[PDB]
């Protein structure tokens, strides 16, 4: 583990060694726009903006990515819902339940599954307004995502319309599935997770054990 | 007949294109006039008059883009992967996969350009005769422009050549980068890469590809 200083809150950013190559523009990019982000109450709170940088990248082969945090109650861990109330994490868990057969569980977290890094493209939003901080995170978001995609084999984005713009880099397998909170798309939502393992050892990589996310 | 044309300063002097390509045609002309002079110094694959013949293709009926990094080092026809005498290993290897998938054992050739819903595409539209990826420096911005235009229409982009498509950025579409068709025994991965395209098309709720349409008897 490592650490850097920034001009505004959260003042300090702790990060895993794998993130070193991009940390120097991150600091420069953040100081430029940080003043704007902190004008607003955010999801998550500033102290939790960068906590996913503590994650290693070399052991990751799948990135499950949403466009930005929950409009409220963000934790800094993408999709995480401590009391298991957010529709997204509830719907994701349902899909995994139908794929694995696990029926009894109390919660689910993408951040405890070997080889998976859960990621939010924009790292904050004005409380209650999705994609409201897109203009600020822009250069940071491209910088970080591109760093992720050189390590992972499969990038799985959630939100067809959410990811309507946004550039990504080759070669990475990239699927844009339906947002977990989207209406009757249970069939396609389920098989999107299922197809990820098929794709992973097309690239001859170990499958993902999605059942590891369950909280009992 | 649903067709248009523009003038460029250098060979092939005229570019014919389908209406679907209109939005990018003025930047194409501006970009091409910039680099054509250096480009034509070289003998190319394909010949200049066949650089842009894929622009005659409609895009509104396309849902899959099968893409190579650039034309064959030699004997390029302007139609991506196409080999009239069926001798290039890429199209021979592609035909095998489709044969293994569909059950068609008897055929004399194969062409991706006769499959409904499929546009075969070369990322760079030419190369110095015998040298792969050699015209990247010229096609650079044209290539980004055209591919981005294709991907706002297709649902699945299937690029062939893991190392070939490194460093290249595209816009969000389901995107698969498979092995180069001419790679040695990656038969399992070559095969299920084509097979998974219809699966992904049905994840996006689009009609499947009839890959057997490519066969020439
Ligand atoms: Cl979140």
């Amino acid at each position: 583990m490592n650490s850097v200083t920034v001009s505004h809150a959260p003042y300090t950013i702790t990060y895993h060694n794998d993130w070193e190559p991009v940390m120097s523009q991150l600091v420069e990019f953040y100081n430029e726009v940080a003043s704007w982000l902190l004008r607003d109450e955010t999801s998550p709170i500033p102290d939790k903006f960068f906590i996913q940088l503590k994650q290693p990248l070399r052991n990751k082969r799948v990135c499950v990515c949403g466009i930005d945090p929950y409009p409220k109650d963000g934790t800094g861990v993408p999709f995480e819902s401590p009391n298991f109330t957010k529709k997204s994490i509830k719907e994701i868990a349902s899909s995994i339940s139908r794929l694995t057969g696990v029926i009894d569980y109390k919660g689910y977290n993408l951040n405890i599954i070997d080889g998976v890094i859960p990621w939010n493209y924009y790292l904050s939003c004005k409380l209650g307004e999705t994609k409201s901080h897109a203009i600020y995170w822009d250069k940071i978001s491209k910088l970080l995502l591109q760093h992720i995609t050189k390590h992972v084999s499969v990038l799985y984005c959630l939100g067809k319309t959410d990811f309507s713009n946004i550039r990504a880099k080759l070669p990475v397998t990239t699927i844009v599935g339906y947002h977990p909170a989207a209406r009757d798309r249970q069939f396609e939502k389920d098989r999107s997770f299922e197809i990820i393992n098929v794709l992973l050892e097309l690239d001859n990589k170990a499958p993902i054990n999605w059942a590891q996310g369950f909280i009992y």
